[PDB]
């Protein structure tokens, strides 16, 4: 309507120019979008993508333009991530997520390519296509799960009741991927995803996860010992290992929350988070 289509980016996404401010934006063109406009229009947090406008003739959602995303950074061999880089990305991720959870919203699709980065190193959660108020019902056969590699074990065992844990597990997978620069648990099937979770983190005992055997799709895997976190992340300090451990607890009620994650010593310890403007950018 009042936007000129500049470059194509990848539903269909275009770069554009707002003729009011001459501001550069991203326009996403196509009931998935109804629920999205509802939440996103009224939210406002630096680390949550802003919905600037919408119009219907199909639906077009107008978003802040973000020059890159975490997956691009992770896959870019010319960039080396320092401990301070990783700390900055996690802090922005968790502050965004803490906001959402305080507003009783689950993202439900956290993965590196949904953490967008602007030219000033501001990270923003995006793609609220699966986002849900905590108390909304979970559909029978149209149930929307994150891509498998970021997916919490309770979801892989068919949980219909879940909460904050699904996002926090994903956040642990994103952290692991920042550290390893490859996906942490790349399952090739939903069963193989559980296999990989268990042979890496151990097959849960009933005291680690009391209610596991009563999940709708529970089945008996072999007992795997797991691998010590300090062996997997050989460059991570004890403070980072404690955060990673908290994010991958099997019991979704024991798993660390965004708020608890942000209060951990990791975030107050040296080295500090990289200022956004010094974060490494694809050249
Ligand atoms: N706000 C934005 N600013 C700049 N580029 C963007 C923005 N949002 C999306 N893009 C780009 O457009 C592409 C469209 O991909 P997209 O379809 O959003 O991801 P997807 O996970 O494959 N499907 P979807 O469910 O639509 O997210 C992305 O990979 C980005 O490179
Ligand atoms: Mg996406």
């Amino acid at each position: 309507k009042r936007y000129e289509k500049l470059d194509f980016l990848g539903a269909t996404v275009y770069k554009a120019r707002d003729k009011n401010t001459n501001q550069i934006v991203a326009i996403k063109k196509i009931r998935t979008a109804l629920r999205e406009i509802k939440l996103l229009q009224e939210l406002s947090h630096p680390n949550i993508i802003g919905l600037l406008d919408a119009f219907g003739s199909n639906i077009s959602l107008v978003f802040d333009f973000m020059e890159t995303d975490l997956e691009v950074i992770i896959k870019d061999n010319s960039l080396v991530l320092t401990p301070s880089h990783i700390k900055a990305y996690m802090l922005m991720t968790l502050q965004g997520l803490e906001y959402l959870h305080q507003h009783r919203i689950l993202h439900r699709d956290l993965k590196p390519n949904n953490l967008l980065l602007d030219e000033n190193g501001v990270l923003k959660l995006a793609d609220f296509g699966l986002a849900k108020s905590f108390g909304d019902p979970n559909r029978a056969y149209e149930h929307q799960v994150v891509t498998r590699w970021y997916r919490a074990p309770e979801l892989l065992f068919g949980a219909r009741m879940y909460g904050v844990g699904v996002d926090m597990w994903a956040v642990g997978c994103i952290l692991a991927e920042l550290l390893l620069r490859v996906p942490f648990l790349p399952g090739d099937s939903d069963l193989d995803q559980l296999t990989r979770i268990f042979e890496t983190l151990g097959t849960p005992t009933e005291e680690q996860w009391p209610d596991m055997c009563s999940l709708p799709d529970y089945v008996t895997f072999k007992s795997f010992p797991g691998i010590p976190l300090h062996h997997i992340f050989s460059a991570a300090g004890d403070d980072l290992l404690d955060l990673i451990q908290g994010l991958f607890l099997f019991n979704p009620c024991a798993r660390i929350t965004a708020t608890q994650a942000l209060k951990m010593k990791y975030f107050s310890n040296r080295p500090g988070p990289t200022p956004g403007c010094q974060l490494p950018r694809p050249n």
